[PDB]
């Protein structure tokens, strides 16, 4: 077995290998990345996503997030505000702003202590789940709007043809802004390119150990537990590293810094923070080995959690009716 | 000038012509067949979108809209009931029953006659923008899920990078059902490939008549007109071969068959109805040429009219406060 201690692994394509997505996943997979839930790309030294993010202020963030905090400093929930529409030019210039800003820090590690400390204690405003794209129609490798779908995907393996289409979303973030633990929609992979700015610091649980982080989840949140035998499908719970440590739940950490790609894997658990002004790309993807995952993947249908019909039409139609009735 | 006469243009592209989209959209401009407001291309004997039609019957149809008319045979309105969702396999079937099934005729004149005679007084169903495409994946020329985005069009002509995504959608039709007279949201162009089944049969007006048109209407629905100065937009409103012919209003017809692509224009004002079931799938699409359209499209801010927002953000900012309170 490759990478039994399930370590998140980080990847250095040359440009050939670069040039053909699906080969380069299962290559990652041969060598046991998925086992973590998560894997670090980092392109060719020659690649580049678009000549200069110089254009972009005038990109819309319609209904921006301001993500208040309830709970403690090591488990809370956060849920989400709707503020009033702003260009990503003025969303840049509140991210700097005094308010909101990075606070001095000595190191990775220290912002990291900040943001576990004091991150309940303010409100950061989050441009989430924006639909679009920065990379340049030019771009030919790891395009994230040129992916194959996870519809002809479906299609492919099992032989039915399906409605809908999966496209790019944009993330502009600022220092503690967040995203809470979670697997895909569906348990899908996902690929996260993080196109400018500031880090973005990932927590992860290997996929084979995810039913440990849920018992833990439903101890810690006994309310929403009740209310949901899958609540993490809302996207709202945060637990610290040091209290999945107390509790004894493997899991991992990485950084990620602008210009590089991460991957997770079905059924991989994770969560973040971002560290100051960013923005980044994300879309889901499916291989073969996902549709097993696809099957067996847990619904919310208390009508919380937010393209998904056919696929549990068709890997679930035991669940669809009423996964319908939630909707 | 070329097509003076604005006829509509019939194209039958070669397989070495068929290899770059605008290169031949620009082709067809170059010998006029823009004044139209539609054109056919006929693909090259060598393509084909996907291998078989055998498997799409699972395709779900969530919400089919049954056509409800009003008014007289020549000029009515339409409004679409909402009714329960179908499968493909039940939307076919439905369309070859006694009650919905194309009646016999001699010809294409014929079934046109009993069309304008009779569409009021039946309410077929029709399983409109459905999000989806059944383009092969391995298909690389013409393959309406592959095009450029709008978003990217506006990004290299005016430098202004945007949010959004335009995707295909699907049309399954029936024997009767009918798109009412307008035309693209920004004017834009649009592509639509018949993949299957019974014809399409297209009515259009020159982009330099549209006006004419559009006067029309005023005259025949008051009462629409009154409640909102675009209300074209709603794309609720039918007027006759007939109708138009009375009241000289310049157009043209011309029937697509399975296998064949419409494309529509700029301001290219069209309304048809389908001959029997069938499986058509269109996306809207820009050129360099596109742009001055959009700077002065109509825009409905009455609330009816169903990426939008970007484009009227940067074409149009002055209307932008306004169609936003609609909205
Ligand atoms: N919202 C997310 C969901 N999954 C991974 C990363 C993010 C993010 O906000 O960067
Ligand atoms: N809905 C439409 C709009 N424009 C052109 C064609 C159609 C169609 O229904 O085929
Ligand atoms: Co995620
Ligand atoms: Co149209
Ligand atoms: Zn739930
Ligand atoms: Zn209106």
């Amino acid at each position: 077995a490759q990478n039994p201690n399930c370590n998140i692994m980080i990847f250095h394509p040359t440009k050939e290998e670069f040039n053909d997505f699906d080969k380069y996943i299962a290559y990652m997979e041969s060598q046991g990345a998925h086992r973590a839930g998560l894997a670090k790309i980092i392109p060719p030294k020659e690649w580049k996503a678009r000549e200069t993010y110089d254009n972009i202020s005038e990109i819309l963030i319609a209904t921006p997030l301001q993500q208040v905090a309830s709970g403690r400093a090591g488990v809370f929930t956060q849920y989400h505000k709707k503020k009033k529409a702003m260009t990503v030019g003025e969303y840049r210039h509140l991210a700097n702003s005094k308010k909101y800003q990075t606070p001095p820090h000595q190191n990775f590690e220290d912002l990291e202590r900040k943001y576990w400390k004091n991150r309940i204690y303010n409100s950061p405003i989050y441009g989430a789940d924006i639909s679009g794209s920065l990379f340049d129609e030019n771009t030919k490798q790891w395009n994230l709007g040129h992916l194959g779908t996870i519809q002809d995907l479906l299609e492919k393996e099992c032989g039915v043809v399906i409605e809908g289409v999966n496209t790019p979303y944009l993330y502009f973030g600022m220092w503690k802004t967040t995203f809470a633990w979670h697997t895909e929609d569906m348990d899908l992979y996902s690929i996260n390119y993080l196109h400018l700015g500031e880090p973005k610091t990932w927590y992860v649980v290997p996929p084979e150990h995810g039913q440990r982080l849920e018992r833990l989840a439903r101890e810690l949140f006994p309310g929403s537990s009740r209310g949901c035998g899958a609540f993490l499908r809302h996207k709202v719970a945060l637990i610290s590293p040091t209290v999945l440590k107390e509790n004894g739940i493997p899991f991992n950490r990485i950084t990620q810094e602008a210009g590089e790609f991460m991957v997770t894997f079905p059924y991989g658990y994770h969560a973040g923070f971002n560290h100051g002004f960013n923005c980044a790309e994300a879309i889901n993807f499916a291989t073969p080995r996902w549709i097993d995952y696809g099957k067996m993947a847990s619904q919310c249908s208390c009508g919380e959690a937010r393209s998904m019909d056919a696929f549990v039409r068709i890997l679930q139609p035991e669940r669809y009716d009423l996964w319908k009735r939630g909707q």
